[PDB]
């Protein structure tokens, strides 16, 4: 194990071994400012930025000074694993420098009670992939048929799709149930109105470090260098708004009316103790998605539904990340295979994360299977889809002797219609 | 009129003062200007002529790098603006003609000007209301009898594009690799894509923006509207096809958007604005609007390959072959809430008229290679060859003068 002079209870989600970065602000000061999350404190970068002594850092001290990760994202490895150790040494329980400094360990660290977070960093461009094989063999057997679940490309290539960048807001965010077109009645003209069937999709996705320059791919064996970390997210979607518009040019609308991440970032160096071998695959991929570095990990994943009138949130999905068929590697060589510009922020989503088992699907389109399912929130209450006033938190930890690398909160509550 | 000199057939007479960034030998910092005549007047020298209520307190926009504080400012801001430009070019306020220290410092030819992005675009997105143009796609992948989806006539279908890769003209685009699959009972191979084609587009950026979970009523459509450029969506369409369903166009678009730099304002616009064509089925209320906001813009693509001496004219359109209007896709955009920025752009789709003269793009000039597109000089094309280049320009034909939007260029550059 490890130890800092900070205390961190044993289920903590922010022991040493975890160190994510996130942006907060406080009702003492406004500005929104770089922090790294210990116990339950915070420690304050731009307050401690003058230690980055190291080769790495000395001369960009000034990115722990920006209102957003990007500048530090876009440093790179060295950057990150200075970093990375100098916070370690720093925050050591034996480590004398910041832990006797009173007035700097003051001045430097705030509680996470007192802290308003921020979106982590300013999004150019947002990847939804859809890597979660169960989750579309699920939506493949609603939609076409147990026979013809997977379409022809989905185990050649990891299919995804542009987001909308915009509507990715900070977890807490209320969600207002969105008004759109929609066609409940085939035989019909569409009908404009309140979404009938929201929903919520269990996803994780990681921030682009340096970005790749406009025509030049990032090779397989280079795309760990350009993930910076993961944060949680839940893909909220308008399933009737969604049906209706999507052939042939993809999900818009069913989409883009909100899209939550949890805030603070943990950093892939956190991660990789958990990292398991890639899953197997068949077809085996082209060459240029090929890559024997293990970057499956195990990540246990959790979604809370908690209605207005319910005291207690009811688990209705236990899933994890080691599930996915693509890889993040295979995602990133992907995305930029075509000369395509992957930059500092960017985020790559996995797509909704659905185990085999009914218990780890990772939407309620599939836990009540279209709505022909009821889904157990305890006794008295039930649930197909969203309702006005249900809180959705999705939480996630590694779990290792002693500690565990958790990574907060992903929550949102839903609004009414403005109907 | 105007003190500064202005060739007849010029793109940029008084009657037009469209918006751009660029830079120069002697100062590579980019900074906000004005296009006139064959100058550009730097909005960073002359921001404290804008005295008036809307931009007194505000002359900072027109100090930063992109247009998107000044998008964000809003419409009376625009108007106010232009008006004084307007009365400053004419000399009914004569201090930029007689201020020679100030004048000097002021105007810079754009010849020697490199003309940066607009914006910082946060999100792309591209429609696909050309009615022609998703009635031939169509027909080219279900055949006629299903030519357009259930869905095209009832809403402005539109995907989110990639922004990182929108260049400004001139970049050059390397024709792009990735996965293709020539057999359907074979796997599929990794390679150089051999469907290169361009799609002639307009697009428009976004003003101030909306709240999230606020959407934009249409009767307010028209003040999200800042002005529009020129666009070629660039297009791999054997990578495309294999990858599009069931998600959408993804990396057969990506790998490069190229847009004119010179932003024509919407006031430059509207004296060209003809009435809106006739929707059958009418579209649900929250998508009326009696308001004209059809534009007659003419619009013409040349090739020009590698050993030939001169470009081919390969199409010559309008933006007025437009089933949805922009209002329709700015107000359908935010139905759900979804929140527009300042320096959105969202696109047209591929523009197509009804003669074939007029289609948009390679991909129906050829009908999908079974028709060889005469360019001249005794060549021929079905899809873009390495070394051709692509140029896309637009006009709005007045009375004595022209609202012009200046190129959209790009040359192909071979596969890495
Ligand atoms: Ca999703
Ligand atoms: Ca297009
Ligand atoms: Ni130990």
């Amino acid at each position: 194990g490890s130890m800092s002079f900070i205390p961190v209870a044993e289920d903590s989600d922010f022991p040493i071994q975890n160190l994510p970065y996130g942006v907060f602000s406080t009702q003492s000061n406004p500005k929104p400012r770089i922090g790294v999350a210990i116990g339950d404190q915070i420690l304050d970068l731009s307050v401690i930025k003058h230690l980055f002594t190291g080769p790495a850092l000395s001369k960009h001290q000034h990115v722990f000074d920006e209102t957003t990760l990007n500048n530090f994202m876009g440093l790179g490895q060295a950057a990150w694993k200075e970093a990375r150790a100098s916070l370690q040494n720093l925050l050591s329980a034996s480590q004398a420098r910041l832990r006797d400094d009173k007035e700097l360990r003051q001045r430097a660290f705030t509680s996470q009670a007192s802290a308003t977070m921020h979106l982590p960093a300013t999004i150019g461009d947002y990847t939804d992939f859809y890597s979660s094989r169960q989750h579309a063999t699920n939506v493949g057997i609603m939609f076409r048929g147990k026979e013809n679940a997977l379409l022809p490309n989905w185990l050649h290539l990891p299919v995804g799709y542009h987001g909308r960048a915009s509507s990715i807001v900070v977890s807490g965010t209320p969600i207002r149930r969105p008004m759109g077109q929609m066609r409940p009645d085939n035989s019909k003209p569409p009908v404009y109105g309140a979404c009938r069937l929201l929903d919520m999709e269990l996803e994780m996705a990681f921030f682009v470090g340096p970005g790749n320059r406009f025509g030049e791919p990032i090779p397989i064996s280079k795309a760990h260098e350009h993930i910076f970390g993961m944060v949680l997210m839940n893909d909220w979607s308008a399933r009737d708004i969604q049906q209706w518009e999507y052939v042939p040019l993809g999900p818009f609308l069913g989409k883009s009316f909100g899209t939550t991440i949890s805030p603070w970032v943990v950093p892939m160096d956190a991660l990789m103790p958990f990292v398991v071998p890639n899953p197997k695959q068949d077809p085996k991929p082209l060459p240029y998605l090929c890559h024997s570095q293990p970057y499956t990990f195990d990540i246990n994943l959790s979604v809370s539904l908690k209605g207005e009138g319910m005291s207690q949130a009811a688990t209705i999905c236990r899933s994890n990340f080691k599930h996915m068929y693509w890889t993040m590697l295979q995602q990133l060589t992907h995305h930029s295979v075509n000369g395509c510009n992957l930059r500092p922020g960017d985020l790559l989503a996995s797509g909704t994360i659905s185990g085999s088992d009914p218990e780890s699907f990772g939407s309620m389109l599939e836990l009540s299977w279209k709505g022909t399912k009821a889904i157990d929130v305890g006794q008295g209450q039930t649930r197909t889809f969203l309702l006005d006033g249900d809180e959705v938190i999705i939480t996630g930890h590694c779990q290792g002797d002693g500690y565990r690398v958790g990574f907060g909160q992903c929550a949102g509550k839903v609004l009414p219609a403005l109907s």
